[PDB]
């Protein structure tokens, strides 16, 4: 299944989807890694479950995509000691295999290390579960329709590029983007998706089993939309609509209500330059974006990347097509 393709921009959109987009063999590398790792973290807690989450199962992934893992242990005091347990024994008893085990220091604190068998790198955090409830609401919307995963991929590559697709560095979170993406989908005139939670709130409720939850892509049906715009059309609007038409200032953007939402007066979006609510739980996704210089960076990248596309609709315009491939 692949979308239409009548010109040069659509076209090299899907001759990036379908090389970079990731493959079954790199998904099992991961799964193989996910599953040795769990029997070897049972030594240590043997009521636990460890769950590939994010771009590796999402749907969004590129043979680039790391892998991430979550830590089920039957309040961060917990998740903290288990964490430096866990890489303690990533360096002494797994040294044979897992690289450079290192615990980095976020608001999710997380292990991050390399498989040298699948030489796949990995972050690994404990009982952040809601990533496993949105890795499959996520996956939901990036089968039900064939538009969302190339868009996806080609506006990530986009933003990795550009310098702006990285949290870590003061900018965008792939799940901020993610989001954005699917808001901007679900707000078209004749849109391009729905809300997922509102329409099937029953498959992705939190009161859902974690390990069932990955049933609510085989039970949602596909979407079919009015909407004709090509790959080219939706990628041109979508840099388009945050360069021009989006008021950072004054809205949140809710893929739970599949809606621009005014900003909350509640104090964690009183300073914030970007706001995306997280669908699951009522928190800033784009929450890194705190320094005005980065801000600016999204703003004038998002005017000048539509203008050079507008003008030339050439994918190489804005992604040098060499440096992906």
């Amino acid at each position: 299944t692949l979308p239409e393709a009548k010109d040069k921009l659509s076209q090299q959109i899907l001759e990036l989807f379908e090389t970079c987009q990731q493959q079954a063999s790199d998904l099992k590398k991961k799964e193989l890694c996910r599953a040795q790792l769990q029997r070897e973290i049972q030594l240590l807690f043997p009521q636990s479950r460890l769950f590939l989450v994010g771009s590796s199962l999402n749907g969004f992934g590129a043979r680039s995509s790391d892998g991430d893992l979550c830590l089920v242990v039957k309040q961060k005091t917990e998740a903290r000691h288990i964490l430096t347990l866990v890489h303690k024994h990533f360096c002494t008893r797994l040294s044979g295999y897992i690289e450079r085990p290192q615990l980095i220091r976020a608001k999710v604190p997380i292990v991050k290390f390399r498989d040298k068998v699948s030489c796949v790198e990995f972050a690994l955090n404990v009982n952040n579960t809601v990533g496993i409830r949105n890795t499959f609401l996520l996956r939901t919307y990036a089968y039900l329709e064939n538009r969302v995963r190339p868009l996806v991929l080609v506006i990530k590559k986009w933003a990795s590029h550009h310098e702006i697709n990285d949290a870590s560095r003061g900018t965008l979170s792939s799940y901020s983007l993610v989001l954005m993406v699917l808001h901007y989908l679900q707000t078209l005139p004749e849109p391009i998706l729905p809300s997922l939670q509102k329409i099937y709130p029953e498959s992705f409720s939190t009161s859902v089993q974690l390990h069932l939850v990955h049933h609510a892509p085989c039970n949602v049906p596909p979407y079919l939309s009015k909407n004709e715009s090509s790959l080219g059309d939706l990628l041109l609007g979508f840099l388009k609509y945050y360069a021009t038409e989006f008021d950072w200032n004054t809205q949140m953007i809710s893929v739970r209500e599949a809606k621009a939402i005014p900003r909350p007066d509640d104090m964690e979006w009183r300073n914030k330059y970007i706001c995306v609510e997280e669908p699951f739980d009522g928190t800033n996704t784009a929450r890194a974006v705190h320094e005005k210089q980065k801000f600016d960076m999204i703003k004038d990248q998002f005017l000048k990347s539509w203008q050079r596309l507008k003008n030339k609709r050439d994918l190489n315009s804005v992604l040098p097509l060499r440096a992906a491939t």
